[PDB]
């Protein structure tokens, strides 16, 4: 039953203790990136993503955040890059997160070229409402 | 400015409101999987992963959780499948999370075939002690 002291970053009303190590370029990521560099390959993938996004929308109640990302032809990696976000954080936005800050909605809206309302409406499909 | 009521799942002292839909196959995931189905390709990638894992360990103080995963030749997808975990949760384990439940450490230790201590020591490299 021990105690140990760790250095943490306090940056404007927010504590950051965890330092996730950041080597963006991993072989699997590197691979898909090279595959998508061919426009003919990219399209083939895109059409598959769209078809799968339909199955997601129907299954889930309507357009989800992932669903929408897929129909616009963005891999999670591509969208993360387009929207000035880290991919881990984007993964959380697609799967785990309960809300989005306004600034993020806008970054994402711009990246995908759709309205804030669209982004927000998609995000909110992870819930089950009742009226 | 109204109020909208949402249905949430309460399951043994834990609330689950968010439903992240799960059809497990996307084209990018599908692609790498097929690429890794060739053992000759898998190896080429594995050797690259290991080399990159070295740069990670040196940069970061020692073996990190990602580092370790890479040296054993597991893509995040592969390790998530091997350890009976969801890949979103695994991504959070590698990047965001502050601790691991004992049950998880064990699931992971088994998947990678290393000790709990190794898993734990790796995870703890995301901090700066003194
Ligand atoms: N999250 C962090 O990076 C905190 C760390 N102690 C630092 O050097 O800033
Ligand atoms: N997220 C889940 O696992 C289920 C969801 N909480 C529901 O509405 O039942
Ligand atoms: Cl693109
Ligand atoms: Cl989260
Ligand atoms: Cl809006
Ligand atoms: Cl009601
Ligand atoms: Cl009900
Ligand atoms: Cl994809
Ligand atoms: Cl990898």
């Amino acid at each position: 039953i021990p105690v140990t002291h760790i250095k943490c970053l306090r940056i404007n009303g927010q504590i950051k203790c965890v330092k996730p190590i950041s080597p963006n370029t991993t072989p699997a990521a590197e691979h898909i990136e090279h595959v998508r560099k061919n426009p003919r390959r990219k399209a083939a993938m895109d059409r598959a993503a769209a078809r799968i996004a339909d199955k997601i929308a129907l299954k889930a109640g309507g357009e989800t955040f992932v669903s929408l990302r897929m129909k616009k032809g963005f891999t999670q990696s591509e969208l993360a890059t387009a929207a000035g976000l880290p991919q881990p954080y984007l993964s959380r936005i697609e799967n785990s997160k309960q809300s989005l800050q306004d600034k993020t909605v806008q970054k994402l809206a711009n990246a995908l070229g759709v309205s804030p309302l669209e982004v927000r409406a998609a995000f909110e499909r992870r819930y089950e409402y009742m009226e």
